[PDB]
């Protein structure tokens, strides 16, 4: 009796990480996003977005408005919801700059926070540029 064979060897199997995986906590980043549609004199209203990273489930957010340049004691800030993207700004003295801190808040606290300032009139203005 007798007999013969052969074959032939091969591989090849590339792949890639999942992202999105965090492993740790911490508090989110800066909202970005953040643009002045409805702006009046003593009423504004801005919209901000949440961080592609929030890295932690948000409980609420933050925003700080104050007179850029005045006189007082603090700012009076606000404390919304985690459902929140835009807010509403009332009592605000015409004629002058208001700054926005936009802020999340987690289960670690208050991370970064997005500082947008707006001005209060009716005449619309922005030069854009930066």
């Amino acid at each position: 009796g007798s007999s013969g064979s052969s074959g032939r060897i091969g591989d090849g199997s590339p792949s890639h990480p999942p992202i999105l995986e965090r492993t740790l906590d911490d508090v989110p980043g800066p909202p970005m996003g953040i643009l002045f549609p409805e702006v009046r004199t003593t009423s504004v209203r801005l919209i901000w977005q949440p961080p592609a990273a929030p890295n932690g489930i948000i409980l609420a957010y933050q925003i700080t408005h104050r007179l850029n340049t005045t006189t007082a004691n603090t700012a009076t800030v606000e404390v919304l919801a985690p459902s929140a993207r835009q807010y509403t700004a009332t009592g605000l003295k015409p004629e002058s700059v208001y700054l926005f801190r936009i802020t999340a808040q987690t289960r670690k606290g208050w991370g970064e926070a997005a500082e947008a300032l707006v001005v209060t009139t009716e005449k619309r203005s922005g030069p854009s540029s930066g």
